[PDB]
């Protein structure tokens, strides 16, 4: 598709400005989407208010998914990865509306695409990703803890590893599977659970992020 | 720059560019048929684009046209950049892509076609006089103005003294020459009857035509 092929440039820049700015310090960047009147607050609405138009060139879901879209030269590839950082950093700030499902579900299509090797750091940010999900959804008191864990923390993470990079099991995917075991029976027997944000900040989980997003991928 | 001011942004603002010069880049009868037709296909991704260069130009300009020195992008690349924005916001003007008066078109048209002082093209002059002589042609048809008033700002008397202002500074031989074709130019203008037949002795089609070929081999 024509549109989609000629605006991987604003794709990329757009995506890169969103990266270097939304991977700051966690109270500058926090600084700058909650002031949207300062300077730099004004200049990342206008930059935001592009991202979201040109995302929509791209997908009508959360993230971009260049083989669905026909995207395959390695720098349209290239420039795809970039932009579902971007997504997944802008929802976490919640500059985009991404819930904690979607981003759940699309965790290692972001940081691990291509069927690359999961690696350690990946599965540490994984397995935090899915406790503020978990203590998300648990502010909804929509549905009970041990569905919600369930769904988050699946019975069938090793056949998921093994699906996406067409396979048995590396020592990380391994790791990360006894690790978020570990995880999910802590978060089912806390009590009380409403302090199970303060045990688990929000605010450590965002450093957590941005330091990863940041000091994995280039900035400026 | 700052993060995510004018400098950040130039690879958006060439990128929105270079899609519009190669869109309207097209056919007269194709181009135009993208622009007034904005349900097809083509007319439907065009609007989407407009909107994201509508966007991007407010940022580097709160007028017409994109003046580098006028907002400090003082980098080559830089500057070349805004440079093609504005042929870029000019092709769009005339297909209809954006609302920009002719008084603004014809105002701003040495800056967008002959930037930086450059010694001014018979081409260039040529095509200066036709955008005039379309610019007169369509005052008329409003008609909210006298035709001494319309001829006057379209067609002036210091035309010598702006070309020698522009450049710093007796005339160049090119520059008497267009000074030359434009009073003649006017003249058949002043001198018009039925003066709605003007539409049929230089028809609009030709203009674009002409302007968008130039742009075409010259951006």
């Amino acid at each position: 598709l024509g549109s989609r092929t000629s605006l991987i440039p604003t794709l990329g820049n757009l995506s890169n400005i969103i990266l270097s700015i939304l991977g700051k310090p966690v109270q500058e960047a926090s600084a700058i989407v909650t002031n949207p009147a300062s300077e730099m607050g004004m200049a990342f609405t206008k930059v935001m208010n592009m991202f979201r138009m040109v995302k929509d060139i791209y997908t009508e879901e959360s993230f971009i998914y260049s083989s669905a879209i026909g995207m395959r030269t390695p720098s349209q590839r290239s420039t795809t990865r970039r932009a579902n950082l971007a997504i997944f950093l802008a929802a976490v700030y919640g500059a985009l509306q991404i819930g904690f499902f979607h981003l759940n579900e699309n965790f290692l299509e972001v940081f691990a695409p291509d069927e690359s090797n999961i690696l350690t750091n990946q599965g540490t940010l994984y397995m935090e990703l899915k406790t503020q999900a978990y203590i998300s959804a648990m502010a909804q008191a929509e549905r009970p803890k041990g569905d919600i864990l369930n769904d988050l923390f699946p019975s069938d993470m090793a056949h998921r590893f093994l699906i996406r990079r067409n396979a048995k099991l590396t020592y990380v995917e391994k790791q990360i599977i006894e690790k978020c075991t570990a995880r999910k029976e802590r978060l089912a027997n806390f009590s009380p659970q409403e302090a199970l944000n303060e045990v688990y900040p929000w605010g450590k989980f965002l450093s957590e992020i941005a330091c990863y997003i940041h000091n994995n991928y280039s900035s400026i």
